[PDB]
């Protein structure tokens, strides 16, 4: 079995991985960035608006959550060949340098920052007016 074909057929799967992991890696980063940073508010409108940013987050989470699983759902086809045949992949991925753990643990980082911000938001908003 020519390795090139076993890589080529799953490289088109790497294609879909790179296509979906791309916005997801951007999303996780932007979210983690904002979630990491301590929010500063002046007026009450900003304190609620910041919470609205968590509102729409609580709705996107379950969707992007399944997205992470759907990304592994692409990798299962492209990885199973490497797990059965002694192929020679050039590292983790040719198009998108993301490992399953990197995307999963990044999600876990996003999730862990959710309550921290959700707590600070409500505490701050309750100390407002």
């Amino acid at each position: 079995g020519s390795t090139e074909k076993q890589l080529e057929a799953i490289d088109q799967l790497h294609l879909e991985y790179a296509k979906r992991a791309a916005p997801f890696n951007n999303w996780m980063e932007s979210a983690m960035e904002d979630l990491q940073d301590m929010f500063i508010v002046h007026t009450i409108e900003e304190i609620e608006g910041l919470i609205s940013a968590h509102d729409q987050f609580k709705s996107t989470l379950p969707d992007a959550d399944r997205e992470r699983e759907a990304i592994l759902a692409i990798h299962k086809e492209a990885q199973r060949i490497a797990e059965s045949n002694h192929i020679k992949l050039s590292g983790s991925n040719p198009y998108t340098t993301v490992t399953p753990q990197i995307i999963n643990s990044k999600w876990e980082k996003v999730q862990q920052l959710v309550p921290k911000r959700d707590h600070a938001l409500l505490e701050e908003q309750s100390k407002q007016q």
